[PDB]
């Protein structure tokens, strides 16, 4: 690949939820404007354009599937995954896998119910689509790596973590050590940096990478030491209305830092 990061298999992409206030047609434009070549689309993202209020989900019709793939292709963007997916019924998991296959996705980011692991592993093997288990703060099943490893250790190598480095730190965990624990079991990331936690505010929000407390450089050093290869999805939950400038500075810091260590 042309950049150092790209050479080493580190693919920066957009997590479409960062642009949930806009239709997917606009999210593609912004993703292209940012020079990003990959996108992970959240389930339910409204399409806009000539599709109006039709959404990107596993019930999307065949014509629209192909039209969306062409629009993305036309803007230099590959749709690599979809998520974060939470199944409403167990029977829906096979529908999601068929949709991922038809859309030619590499992975589904999700939070499977603990009781559906045999089913999900089986489908992942059958369909050749990776499963990247997202962590979020408690209450939840995968909020720390050892809970993910309790669920997936010994199963298909196609199963792993969608590493949300922010949410691990929001749980008081050493996020760099969370990456370390998940060596060989990280499929993709929800890469972000976050502000220090203020006693009197409930949320510590996302900030431009390199300005927060997550030590983006050290996390990249750890990902280097593991020989990680995959997609770093930009999930930027701040300045929702006008976040492209901030995201541009995020991307700049990432390439600058990856160039320094690669």
């Amino acid at each position: 690949g042309q950049t150092k990061a790209e050479k080493n298999g580190w693919r920066l992409g957009m997590q479409s939820y960062s642009f949930h206030l806009f239709p997917l047609t606009e999210a593609l434009d912004k993703t292209q404007e940012l020079g990003l070549k990959y996108i992970e689309i959240y389930p339910g993202h409204k399409l806009g354009g000539k599709w109006g209020d039709k959404v990107f989900d596993f019930n999307l019709d065949a014509q629209t599937q192909k039209e969306i793939k062409e629009l993305a292709a036309s803007k230099g963007i590959k749709i690599v995954g979809t998520g974060v997916y939470v199944a409403e019924k167990s029977s829906d998991w096979e529908k999601m896998f068929k949709f991922a296959k038809a859309m030619d996705l590499e992975f589904i980011t999700c939070e499977p119910a603990l009781s559906d692991w045999d089913l999900v592993e089986k489908l992942s093997k059958q369909y050749n689509i990776k499963i990247s288990v997202h962590n979020h703060p408690q209450p939840s099943d995968y909020w720390k790596p050892e809970n993910l490893l309790k669920a997936i250790s010994g199963r298909s190598q196609s199963l792993g973590s969608c590493s949300d480095v922010g949410h691990w730190r929001r749980e008081g965990l050493n996020q760099i050590d969370c990456l370390k624990q998940l060596k060989g079991r990280i499929i993709s990331l929800h890469f972000k940096d976050i502000a220090p936690k203020k006693a009197g505010e409930n949320e510590q929000h996302d900030v431009i990478w390199g300005t927060g407390i997550l030590d983006v450089k050290g996390m990249l050093k750890e990902l280097k030491s593991q020989n990680f290869k995959g997609v770093f999805s930009i999930e930027y939950e701040y300045n929702w209305e006008n976040s492209v400038p901030d995201i541009k500075e995020c991307i700049q810091y990432f390439n600058k830092t990856a160039n320094e260590i690669l």
